[PDB]
């Protein structure tokens, strides 16, 4: 589940942490594997399509996402460092559905470190944004509400027992 929530002021930076009753390797096939990316991003009522997905520096991921309220957005990855098991990081931007740029956003860089933790797995998602404005449009999207969702749906794939 979510660990902890935090927005740095500071730094511009949103920072997710979650803990996850795995090991790491199994974590990283999460993001490597883009059926069970597309899986934990798209729980019934908020479907998601990841397109295309190459996890590799000078690769991209392309998808999308059904938003807080229903709204269908799209998003790309400009995959820039790949370290397996442990990170990755990425430049992401807001699309329309031809995956083309659709707003006046900049994009944030982002890394993703997934650490032993009891045997299980400590992920942090850190995303750092070109100012505060931008940061702040990206909050009020929900953004936090959708990664969220997304660490609760990876929770629920592992365990064979469910509700």
């Amino acid at each position: 589940p979510v660990t902890d929530v935090k927005h740095d002021l500071d730094t511009l930076t949103l920072t997710i942490t979650a803990e996850f009753a795995a090991p790491v390797t199994r974590i990283w096939q999460i993001y490597a594997d883009p059926r069970q990316l597309e899986k934990v991003w798209g729980p019934p009522s908020h479907p998601a399509t990841v397109v295309d997905h190459d996890l590799r520096p000078g690769g991209r991921v392309t998808y999308f996402m059904t938003g807080p309220d229903g709204e269908k957005y799209a998003g790309y990855w400009e995959i820039t460092a790949v370290d397996e098991p442990h990170s990755f990081s990425f430049l992401d931007g807001f699309a329309d559905e031809d995956f083309n740029p659709n707003t006046d956003l900049p994009v944030s860089t982002n890394v993703y470190t997934f650490t032993e933790h009891d045997g299980g797995t400590r992920a942090t998602y850190v995303g750092t944004y070109a100012s505060a404005e931008a940061l702040q449009q990206v909050l009020d999207m929900g953004v936090i509400e959708g990664a969220s969702s997304a660490i609760n749906q990876i929770d629920a794939l592992l365990t064979a027992t469910h509700h």
